[PDB]
């Protein structure tokens, strides 16, 4: 068993899914 | 949308792969 | 000259301080 | 403080250099 893997999958994919948002609207700012 | 998008989805991945691997040594130290 | 350069310093540099508020009160939920 | 930040550090730093790069292009199209 590992809580850890699946658990931090969950954290990263918060991470990741905040980054798009951020990125996103800023990468647009150029382009 | 544009290459923002395209952009700011390859930065999460990547961000999240990094992230990913952090989690897993912060839960090393205590699970 | 470079603008783009000197500017996307900023851009980027804004992203990654937010990055650090997140991940450092993200990486204190687990230690 | 802890680990937790240190971490968010590297973390932040990496995702710099690679918004970094990006931003470059971004304008690299329009500039």
């Amino acid at each position: 068993r590992n809580d850890a893997e699946r658990l931090a999958d969950e954290q990263s994919e918060l991470v990741k899914k905040m980054v798009f948002d951020t990125l996103k609207d800023l990468y647009k700012k150029t382009t």
